[PDB]
């Protein structure tokens, strides 16, 4: 809705100052900024821009210099127009139109505010101090940007994000085993940088076919709205600017898209990107001599962005050479020949061995144990080398020190993330239950129909109709036949659901319609609540049924899922899944059981598979438990024995009836299962799997982030504060409020808010079952929104109170000071860590003595009361020669106080400041990955932040004033 002349500041870049709207197209505004005079042209979606209006009673300034006293304010065609009273002059009746205002933004001085009449309640007096206090002490959370993504609180995890999220500029490969989270670690580093303001613009490149997954992620779990950029986008965008991605800070787009012209790919480099996320980096196939069309524009891409994310997968039963591909990216320099690699990698395979030997209880030979020495190079390993092996007391001590120090000289592990199922712990056991249900003769006439049929068609097809008896019967007794009364799976399952109705249990099906059938079935004959689940189905709709069956004991008994979405949400409470068929390939097969055999699951899960007497299914059971073991087990073995057996083993599908031949198949195949498992174990980089998953030290993190849960004054400060906005809170009872506008709303428009309403929830567990809810921290926007909303105000800076105390003398004057210490500061030097805005209470006495450290905040305000507006006017003005008097009394004070804070925190600066710049300079002394960018990057942090904290000064922002009466 921009028209020319109205007045907006720039949310990011305020050292910018205010704005002007001086041009307007059908996508796009136009502000000059007079400060500069440099003009910013943005897209009004995603909209970074804030409103700059005044109110009633507020001091102003023009640019002509004079001020003015705001009385009334019209609205015409889209301008504001101030009229009032010009201070200067006296004289009434004079107007500012917006277009007019200056570029300079100051903030009201309290007094100023209290001298000319500005009184504001004393319960925003309230909020305003207690935001500061505790916005201030969660900025220096040791563990900020870690507490706010909705997910389980896993060590493997949460030690890559601590890991890399705290770099400069991070390159890093994260080859994490599928359903590991890749791409959770990838938006908590996401979640990081962008809290931390060293990255504010962000760029994910993923295929087409997972766009949509990732904008989700990104937006339900880590609170980040990408722009999706197609080709309508990006021509309606090169109009409208230079660089059509300087629109938009996050963007997701396909490498196919990238690729299509070359002024694109040029634009893409020169986007100015502080970080990168590729995913399936696997897809790039690299060869030294003929590197792929794609790889020469991702290198292209690689030397113009300093960060880099690349996730990958090291498919079939490959080792991390395949990987070289991709670290000749992240440093070009450090990976430039392919041999050396290879040599290192073997000749580190024997101490991963031995290592291997060490922990299950071998000893280790004097020449075994002379060559890890060739790998740490120093001279007094053997004390600490024979305790982890002697098995003398403190050989776990031994061990620890002893893979500590090999760790630091390998040659990936800091740039390269591996957690493998077997080096990690916490997944539950899958237990087997199996149901053979006699074939009914209605089928066996229904497939020898399809089996004449079935004269010219491949056994790949043959068999997979043989798969399904439901949808050839929707095509011989037509659509909609009756299945349902003879299948015994039906009775089966009626009598399993009916017979533990307080059970959650996950019903997979392979088709929709089957699921749609199945759901009217077992309402209208046993009551049963079922959900479907199919990919048709909106967001909304699953987010229903997901809260439906988060119902504890009331809700869906069973969900139906059809041909399930890959790797969605967290069902924990469910245990039971039931297997009405089992699909073709065995990667789908786990990705069934995938929804459920996660971590921070319930319990065990008990998994039941009825399935017809002599049929398809009857084969896959064996050869699915016998061969592969995929039920109870989840190696990925079975697309490796099933590609090298698929003739074979189809025949025996689409002709389930010849049955020899085929238990030989099934020891055949358990062979290679073992020998598979069995080569896997040995190819384990022991090293870099202890090293991803950060160990015992990174289990003590997680729980002392499981304790920052439990934040009670987070959920009361919040009420009150949307309270103070005027947000209606209903608690519709499962730890969930929804919130709701109102006609004494204090701003236009907020940021998240809807007048439909949005579910909230503060509790991490519900928030896993409800992902259409909103899990409520202290580093969610709505916070920092409404936390800025009143800390850049001046509300709450002015108020009166009387107090009626028959044990002091009449007429006394207490005065609250809040006086506040700052920094101007960029956010990436990161000063909040150490001196955030830090509140600073003052009870002055008329003769200036402090009393606040003996005279708590919130007790004192409790016993207070309002006055009416006229009476108390005045009564300030009684003793506003005195006030003024009294407030350079305090600045005497906060000069001391100031420097005490001040020294603290340079102590403090310096010394992790500089125990990291230690610790990295050891690496790199032993480590070849450390880059010189990133101890610079500190270097220059350190010397910025104390330079930049001997300049902070102190101002007062809020201002109670206090009489005593005995009335």
């Amino acid at each position: 809705p921009f028209t020319l002349g109205q007045r907006w500041i720039s949310d990011t870049e305020s050292e910018l100052g205010l704005g002007t709207v001086v041009a307007v197209d059908a996508r796009t505004v136009t502000l000059l900024f007079p400060s500069t005079g440099e003009n910013r042209l943005y897209a009004r979606s995603d909209s970074p821009v804030t409103r700059v209006m005044f109110n009633p009673g507020d001091t102003i300034t023009s640019h002509d210099g004079w001020q003015m006293q705001v009385e009334e304010v019209k609205e015409e065609n889209g301008l504001l127009t101030y009229i009032g009273t010009r201070l200067d002059t006296e004289e009434s009746g004079v107007a500012l139109r917006e277009v007019f205002l200056d570029s300079k933004l100051v903030f009201s001085k309290p007094q100023d505010r209290l001298f000319a009449g500005q009184i504001d309640r004393m319960d925003r007096f309230a909020l305003r101090y207690r935001a500061r206090k505790y916005s201030s002490e969660q900025f220096r959370m040791p563990y900020s940007g870690l507490r706010g993504q909705r997910t389980s609180l896993i060590p493997h995890q949460l030690n890559i994000a601590h890991d890399v999220g705290r770099r400069h500029a991070p390159r890093v490969l994260l080859a994490d085993e599928v359903g590991l989270g890749k791409t959770i670690e990838a938006g908590m580093i996401l979640h990081q940088q962008l809290l931390s303001g060293a990255a504010e613009r962000v760029l994910i490149i993923v295929p087409e076919t997972l766009q949509h997954q990732w904008l989700v992620e990104m937006l339900r779990r880590f609170n980040l709205r990408f722009a999706l950029f197609d080709d309508e986008r990006y021509a309606e965008a090169q109009h409208d600017a230079y660089n059509p991605f300087d629109t938009e800070q996050l963007v997701i787009c396909s490498l196919d898209f990238a690729r299509r012209s070359k002024q694109r790919l040029e634009h893409l480099c020169e986007a100015e990107w502080d970080l990168l996320v590729v995913d399936e980096a696997h897809h790039l196939v690299w060869s030294e001599d003929a590197p792929s069309r794609e790889y020469q524009a991702i290198e292209q891409l690689a030397e113009h962005v300093p960060g880099v994310l690349l996730l990958t997968a090291t498919p079939e039963q490959l080792g991390m050479e395949s990987h070289f591909a991709r670290l000749r990216l992240l440093d070009p320099n450090r990976f430039h020949d392919f041999a050396q690699f290879v040599e290192e990698q073997k000749n580190y395979r024997p101490v991963a061995d031995a290592v291997a030997m060490l922990l299950a209880g071998n000893k280790l030979s004097n020449d075994e144990l002379n060559m890890l020495g060739e790998m740490i190079g120093e001279q007094d390993i053997e004390p600490l080398l024979q305790a982890a092996n002697s098995d003398s007391e403190d050989a776990q001590s031994a061990r620890q020190e002893l893979v500590s120090m090999l760790m630091d000289r390998h040659g990936t592990s800091r740039v390269l993330f591996r957690n493998t199922r077997n080096g990690v712990k916490g997944f539950p056991k899958r237990e087997l239950h199996t149901i053979k249900l006699p074939l009914p003769t209605q089928y066996q006439t229904a497939i020898k129909v399809s089996g004449i049929m079935g004269a010219r068609k491949s056994a790949e097809d043959r068999a997979r109709d043989m798969l399904y008896p439901e949808r050839i019967y929707q095509e011989f007794e037509g659509d909609n036949a009756t299945w349902w009364n003879f299948d015994p799976r039906v009775e089966w399952l009626m009598g399993y659901l009916t017979s533990h109705r307080s059970q959650k249990v996950l019903v997979i099906c392979a088709k929709a319609a089957t699921a749609l059938q199945l759901e009217q079935v077992l309402r209208e004959r046993e009551g049963i609540r079922a959900a479907v689940f199919h990919e048709g189905m909106s967001i909304i709709e699953r987010d229903r049924a997901a809260a439906w069956f988060a119902e504890e004991d009331t809700g869906a008994q069973v969900l139906l899922c059809s041909e399930i979405g890959s790797e969605g949400r967290n069902f924990q409470f469910a245990s039971h899944m039931v297997m009405f068929d089992l699909p073709f390939n065995p990667d789908l097969l786990e990705q069934r059981i995938g929804r459920l055999d996660r971590i921070g699951q319930a319990h065990d899960i008990q998994i039941h598979v009825p399935y017809l007497e002599k049929t398809a299914q009857s084969v896959l059971v064996r050869w699915y438990h016998e061969g592969l073991d995929a039920f109870e087990h989840t190696c990925p073995t079975g697309r490796t024995i099933y590609d090298s057996v698929y003739n074979d083993l189809i025949n025996y599908l689409a002709s389930p009836d010849q049955t020899e031949g085929f238990d030989d198949l099934i020891k055949n195949c358990r062979e290679q299962h073992e020998a598979l498992k069995a080569q896997l174990e040995q190819g384990r980089d022991r090293l870099l799997e202890i090293h991803s998953n950060g160990g015992e030290k990174a289990q003590a993190l997680a729980e002392s982030i499981e304790e920052q849960d439990d934040d009670t004054n987070l959920i009361a400060f919040a009420m009150n504060l949307f309270d103070i906005i005027g947000i209606n809170q209903d608690d519709r009872g499962d730890n969930m409020i929804v919130l709701t506008p109102s006609d004494h709303m204090l701003v236009p428009d907020f940021p998240g808010l809807s007048e439909d309403g949005i579910t909230i929830t503060f509790d991490r567990e519900v928030a896993l079952a409800r992902e259409d809810a909103q899990f409520i921290t202290w580093e969610h926007p709505l916070i920092r929104n409404g936390l800025d909303l009143i800390l850049s105000g001046d509300t709450g800076s002015s108020t009166i109170s009387l107090l009626k105390n028959k044990a002091l003398p009449v007429g006394t004057l207490l005065v609250e000071l809040i006086y506040v210490v700052e920094a101007q500061a960029p956010k990436q030097l990161q000063l909040n860590r150490f001196l955030p805005p830090t509140p600073v209470r003052m009870l002055l006495d008329k003769n200036g003595n402090n009393l606040a450290a003996q005279v708590e905040f919130e007790t004192f305000n409790r016993q207070l009361n309002a006055v009416n507006r006229h009476t108390g006017s005045k009564l300030v003005n009684a003793v506003q020669q005195d006030v003024h008097a009294i407030l350079q009394l305090g600045e005497a004070q906060i000069e001391k106080s100031a420097r005490a804070l001040i020294d603290a925190a340079r102590n403090e600066a310096d010394e992790k400041l500089s125990a990291e710049l230690s610790r990295l300079e050891a690496l790199r002394a032993v480590n070849p990955n450390i880059r010189d960018d990133e101890l610079t990057a500190i270097e220059s942090n350190r010397q910025q932040v104390m330079e930049s904290l001997d300049q902070a000064g102190w101002r007062l922002d809020a201002l109670r004033l206090i009489v005593v009466t005995h009335q």
